[PDB]
């Protein structure tokens, strides 16, 4: 009754070019079974969004990735946000909610306006600048690990770590064995930044450590839910603002828009968002038996669910192909939907919202001039390096 494919998702001819094979997957039926890797799969929007809200059936407890934890051990100490399920998850949750809280975002908007300025005004000195490293890498590394309360060294294990991290989710492939055969200083540094003493005060990290008291969480998770920020809070923002830059440049006309009305700058980054997802790829599992989609599936089975391919769903989105900077981009799945949607969503879309106002008001022209480089990861969609021109506004 359902069929199975041979599609492998977490392929490099599949990174390379995932929409066709997304189409093939989203055609073939609501519930497809993935003959490469023995897991369910879910591509259209109508289901994704089902197993995103449906945390009973469809827990994260066993693991986000391929991985079943009731099977093999984590590569890692479980998440007690990500890789938990209601009610253990519920008090680490406000607790993060309230860390990245509206009210620290307008502690921080101007902060992080004025280095988004500044970082444009200092690309457009050079001109020909990689929009990568010099700004989808460089403004997010100049404002979060600051916001965190980190130390200067050690930095640059933040991007590694994040990496090996969305790499683990994947399926064990030389991908996700590369990643754990290099791992071991990335941790040490993310495990020993986690520590109270050394998070500056202010920052996420301490605020973490100080709600421990509430009866919320205990002293020793607040290191665990520091990890789980400096886990998330850097990579998947680096890929949606290459992604902002990289619709920008393919799109010109979306980028004349912008620049007539800068207040699209922050539904300009949530639309590239949806277009590129930066989490391509999130895996649940089975609880109980359950029918999806007129499919049968057995307790204990991995599930995958395709956020960029439902964030294409045809069934679901008018030309969902185009970049449109003023579409109505609610409900789509690039950031999660439900119990666990992104709980660090109104930190990645002030520095997206900033950046794109930054660069709606000082650049006229953002033309790709050298060759693009994708970068390949089990679980994200991103660039190694876009090569642009800034034409000052
Ligand atoms: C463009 C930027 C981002 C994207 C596309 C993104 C994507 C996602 C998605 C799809 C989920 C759902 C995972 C699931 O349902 O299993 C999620 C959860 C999460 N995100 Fe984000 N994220 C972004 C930025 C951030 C930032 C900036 C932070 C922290 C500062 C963060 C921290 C988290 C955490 C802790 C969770 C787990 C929440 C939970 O399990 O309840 N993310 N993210
Ligand atoms: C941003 C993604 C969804 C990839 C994420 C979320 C949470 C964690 C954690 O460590 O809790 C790690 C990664
Ligand atoms: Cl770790």
């Amino acid at each position: 009754t359902i069929p199975h494919l041979a599609i492998d998702p977490f392929s490099l001819d599949f990174f390379d070019d995932p929409y066709p094979d997304q189409q093939t997957l989203r055609d073939a039926g609501p519930v497809v079974y993935l003959d490469k890797w023995n897991v369910y799969g879910v591509a259209r929007y109508a289901e994704v969004h089902a197993v995103l809200n449906d945390p009973t059936t469809f827990c994260s407890s066993r693991g986000v990735g391929l991985s079943d934890f009731k099977k093999e051990k984590p590569w890692r100490p479980p998440s007690l946000i990500l890789e938990a399920d209601p009610p253990a998850h519920t008090r680490p949750r406000a607790v993060l909610s309230k860390v990245l809280s509206p009210a620290t975002m307008k502690t921080i908007r101007d902060g992080f306006a004025a280095a988004a300025d500044a970082k444009v005004d200092e690309l457009l000195q050079r001109g020909c600048i990689d929009a990568i490293a010099d700004l989808a890498e460089a403004y997010p590394l100049s404002v979060f690990p600051d916001a965190m309360g980190l130390k200067q060294e050690g930095r640059e294990h933040l991007l590694p770590y994040a990496g090996l991290v969305a790499n683990a989710f994947g399926p064990p492939n030389e991908l996700r064995q590369t990643a754990i055969e290099r791992s071991a200083p990335h941790q040490a540094y993310v495990n020993e930044q986690c520590q109270r003493p050394n998070l500056a005060p202010g920052g996420f990290g301490a605020c973490i450590h100080a709600f421990t008291d509430t009866g919320e969480i205990t002293p020793d998770e607040a290191p665990l839910l520091v990890r789980s920020l400096l886990s998330a809070g850097l990579d998947t923002t680096v890929n949606g603002i290459g992604a902002a830059v990289y619709c920008l440049a393919r799109f010109p006309g979306e980028l004349q828009r912008l620049r007539s009305d800068p207040t699209l700058a922050r539904n300009a980054f949530e639309e590239a968002v949806r277009f590129e997802s930066p989490v391509q790829t999130f895996f649940r599992t089975t609880t109980r038996e359950v029918e999806l989609g007129g499919a049968v599936i057995g307790e204990g089975e991995k599930v995958l669910m395709f956020l960029g391919s439902a964030n294409r769903d045809p069934r679901r989105w008018s030309d969902p192909d185009l970049y449109d900077i003023t579409r109505k981009t609610s409900g789509h799945v690039g950031f999660g939907s439900g119990v666990h949607m992104c709980v660090g969503q109104l930190v990645a879309r002030l520095e997206g919202e900033v950046m794109l106002s930054a660069l709606a008001r000082k650049v006229a022209a953002i033309d790709i001039d050298g060759p693009v480089k994708r970068r390949f990861n089990n679980t994200l969609r991103g660039l190694e390096s876009l090569p642009v021109k800034l034409t000052p506004a």
